[PDB]
């Protein structure tokens, strides 16, 4: 519960930072910058967007290292503290 | 055993949702939509398909967060509860 | 030790299957098929190669689900049973 | 603490090796080679860069297998031994 809200907040802040950075420096629309930040930090990495500037590439290196741990922490406390009970909730007689 | 069948079902439902969504909104053939959903949720993310609409991008953000935990849960109970014994089965004298 | 050799073998067999499949059905050179199989199962997924046939897409879906667990098992017993001691070996006085 | 500095060093060496290799054999600028090495070993894999030579493809196969375990080890001791306390530090009254 309180574990999940902190990681939720931390993740949001991380995604806000990426959104602001890539819309400014890489010139993406904010929605595209948010989408790209998520696709990056979850390691999906389609490559429909990718940084074209050296500033963007360097930030991306750091962003990935700092953000992956946080995002996946959230993903798997979300799966553990929120979806795992819910699935059990519609199971037991 | 029963752990594996639930995750199997949960994963199928998730993949069905993606298939329906991306074939409708992004106009993919259903097979391509299924393939894309799998490539997305396993984080492989080739990028041969990727959402072109804002609706698609927003759904994809949410789809990734909800679905990755489930898919990898399945992958590694499949590896743990199904392939791990089977490999041992063809080992011991 | 014996844990590591089994996973080594299992991984090789998986990579051989992908190499044969993608060189035949998707028409890749065998080296490209091997490279693509690795890039796929480690989830790197550059997308310089990706299946163009429905046969290829369906196989890829199954290949990913069966193979990711195995490949990462190997990766992290390799890191745990082989590189972890070696790094310690050049540490202690 | 000392766990984190070793993994920091090991990761740097790995990234230096990739930078040197891909700038030489694949002809990338060193910054692009570093960026590509990171994007590769974190499995993000945009595909804006990817090896075009057989030498590059073979190295990449080996680089991925050796380096992923190390990089993610670092990522999650960084998240565990460095960011986890820091976040708690700005929490408690
Ligand atoms: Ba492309
Ligand atoms: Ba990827
Ligand atoms: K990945
Ligand atoms: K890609
Ligand atoms: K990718």
């Amino acid at each position: 519960d309180k574990e999940f809200q902190v990681l939720f907040v931390l993740t949001i802040l991380t995604l806000i930072s990426g959104t602001i950075f890539y819309s400014t420096v890489e010139g993406l629309r904010p929605i595209d910058a948010l989408y790209f930040s998520v696709v990056t930090l979850t390691t999906v990495g389609y490559g429909d967007f990718s940084p074209q500037t050296d500033f963007g590439k360097i930030f991306t290196i750091l962003y990935i290292f700092i953000g992956i741990g946080l995002v996946f922490g959230f993903i798997h406390k979300l799966a553990v503290n929120v979806q795992l009970p819910s699935i059990l909730s519609n199971l037991v007689p």
